C-alpha cells in the first residue's frame, strides 16, 4: 500500500466540475502506456480488500464535496451552508496510478470474478478510465465483460454481502424530465431487459444449481437504496424500479412479471432536494431543479443485487465503494 495518483485528460478550460477537480487534483494521462504481460507469474487478488477502493472513495468524496455544495449540510447535531450554485456535470474518466517504485498488477483473465488466483496477470502504470458514476441498484456507464456475464461478491453463501452482476452487452436507459416540475421519467427497451435477466438467471442458476431464481423489487430502506437512484446534469433523480426487478427465471426460462407499455417499461421518478448523503451519514439539501430538458443516455453495464423452495434477488447498493469495485477487481498495487 502507497499513495496512488490519478491521471485525467480534463481540460482546464471547461467550467464542468469534474475537470475542474481534474485539472487541480490529477496528472495528464500519458500515451505511454507500457503494458507488459507475464504469462507464469501467477497472483491473487481480492477486489473486496483492495485499498485502491478506498483511495477512490476519498478522491470522489472530495470531488463531490468540491462540486456538488448543498445549500444545507445537516451532520451530528451541525448543520453548514454554502452557495449553492447550479453546475455543469457531466463525469469523465479517471485513470490510478502507482507511484514511482510501485506497479499496478492487471488480471487478463476475461472470466476473473474478482478473487483468487490468476494465471495471466500484466503489469501496467495506470488503470483505464474510470467514470465515478454515483448510483444504486444500477451501474451506468461502466465497462462490459469481454466473455460471459461476470458475478461478484465477498460471500455467495453470506446473503447481506452486496452481488454485483458485470453485464457483457449494455442495456440502453434514457431517463428525463422534460419540458410537476419535479417528476421525470426512464425508458428501456423491454426486450433488451428481458434477453439480460434470462442470461443474469442463467449464471445465478450456475451459482445456485431447484432454485428457482426471482427478481423483486427492493424491501426497504432510504429511499436512495429502494430506487434507481442517481445524478444527472446535477440533479437527483430517484426513479422506481418495481416495473424493472420483477420477473421469474424457471426451468431455464426467464417471465417477466413488472408492468410494460408498448414494448418498453417505464421508470416513475423524482427531483429530490433533500438527499441521503452517502459520503457520510447526513444530509445534504439543494436548490430547486433546473429549467428546461434534463435528459441522461446511460448504459446499464452492471447490477447491485442482494439475496433474501427459491432464492430470490433485489437490487441493492448505497456503498459506491461497491460501485468502484466494479471497475478495480482486475487491478492490485504492487512494490
Ligand atoms: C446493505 N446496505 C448498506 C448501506 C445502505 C445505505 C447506505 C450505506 C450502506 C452508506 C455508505 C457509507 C460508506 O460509503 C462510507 O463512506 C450510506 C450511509 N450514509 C447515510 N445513511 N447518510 C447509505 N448510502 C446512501 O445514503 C446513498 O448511497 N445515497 C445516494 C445519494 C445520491 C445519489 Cl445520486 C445516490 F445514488 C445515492
Ligand atoms: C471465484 O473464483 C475462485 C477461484 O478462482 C473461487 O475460490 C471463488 O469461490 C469464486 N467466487 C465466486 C463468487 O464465484
Ligand atoms: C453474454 O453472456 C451470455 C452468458 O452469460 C451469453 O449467452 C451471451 O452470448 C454473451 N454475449 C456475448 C458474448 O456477446
Ligand atoms: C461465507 O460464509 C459461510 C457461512 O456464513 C462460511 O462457511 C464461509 O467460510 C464464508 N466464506 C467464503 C465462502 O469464502
Ligand atoms: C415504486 O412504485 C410502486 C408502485 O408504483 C410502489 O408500490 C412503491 O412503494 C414505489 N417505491 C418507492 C420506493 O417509492
Ligand atoms: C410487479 O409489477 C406488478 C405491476 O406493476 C405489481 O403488481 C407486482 O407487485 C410487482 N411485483 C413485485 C412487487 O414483486
Ligand atoms: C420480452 O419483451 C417482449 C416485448 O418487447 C415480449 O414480447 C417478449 O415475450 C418478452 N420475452 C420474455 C422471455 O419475457
Ligand atoms: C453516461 O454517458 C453519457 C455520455 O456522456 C451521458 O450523456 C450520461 O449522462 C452518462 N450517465 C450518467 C449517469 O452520468
Amino acid at each position: 500500500k502507497t499513495t496512488l495518483f490519478c491521471a485525467s485528460d480534463a481540460k482546464a478550460y471547461e467550467k464542468e466540475v469534474h475537470n475542474v477537480w481534474a485539472t487541480h487534483a490529477c496528472v495528464p494521462t500519458d500515451p505511454n502506456p507500457q503494458e507488459m504481460v507475464l504469462a507464469n507469474v501467477t497472483e491473487n487478488f481480492n477486489m473486496w480488500k483492495n485499498d485502491m477502493v478506498e483511495q477512490m472513495h476519498e478522491d470522489i468524496i472530495s470531488l463531490w464535496d468540491e462540486s456538488l455544495k448543498p445549500c444545507v449540510k445537516l451532520t451530528g447535531g451541525s448543520a453548514i451552508t454554502q452557495a449553492c450554485p447550479k453546475v455543469s456535470f457531466d463525469p469523465i474518466p479517471l485513470h490510478y496510478c502507482a507511484p514511482a517504485g510501485f506497479a499496478i498488477l492487471k488480471c487478463n483473465n476475461k472470466t476473473f470474478n474478482g478473487t483468487g488466483p490468476c494465471r495471466n496477470v500484466s503489469t501496467v502504470q495506470c488503470t483505464h478510465g474510470i467514470k465515478p458514476v454515483v448510483s444504486t441498484q444500477l451501474l451506468l456507464n461502466g465497462s462490459l465483460a469481454e466473455e460471459e456475464i461476470i458475478i461478484r461478491s465477498e460471500n455467495l453463501t453470506n446473503n447481506a454481502k452486496t452481488i454485483i452482476v458485470h453485464l457483457n452487452e449494455s442495456v440502453n436507459i434514457v431517463c428525463t424530465r422534460p419540458n410537476n416540475i419535479r417528476q421525470a421519467h426512464c425508458n428501456i427497451n423491454e426486450s433488451k431487459w428481458n434477453n439480460t435477466l434470462q442470461k443474469v438467471g442463467e449464471e445465478l442458476a450456475k451459482h445456485f444449481p431447484s432454485k428457482t431464481i426471482k427478481f423483486e423489487p427492493s424491501s426497504g430502506g432510504d429511499l436512495e437504496i429502494t430506487t434507481h437512484s442517481f445524478n444527472c446534469r446535477g440533479e437527483f433523480f430517484y426513479c422506481n424500479t418495481s416495473d424493472l426487478f420483477n420477473g421469474t427465471y424457471r426451468n431455464g426460462t426467464y417471465n417477466h412479471t413488472g408492468r410494460s407499455s408498448n414494448g418498453t417499461i417505464t421508470l416513475q421518478c423524482k427531483i429530490k432536494q433533500i438527499i441521503n448523503m452517502w459520503q457520510e451519514v447526513g444530509r445534504a439539501i439543494y436548490a430547486p431543479p433546473i429549467e428546461g430538458e434534463i435528459t441522461c443516455n446511460s448504459n446499464i453495464t452492471g447490477l447491485l443485487l442482494l439475496r433474501d423452495d427459491t432464492e430470490t434477488f433485489r437490487p441493492g447498493g448505497g456503498d459506491m465503494r461497491d460501485n468502484w469495485r466494479s471497475e478495480l477487481y482486475k487491478y492490485k498495487v504492487v512494490e
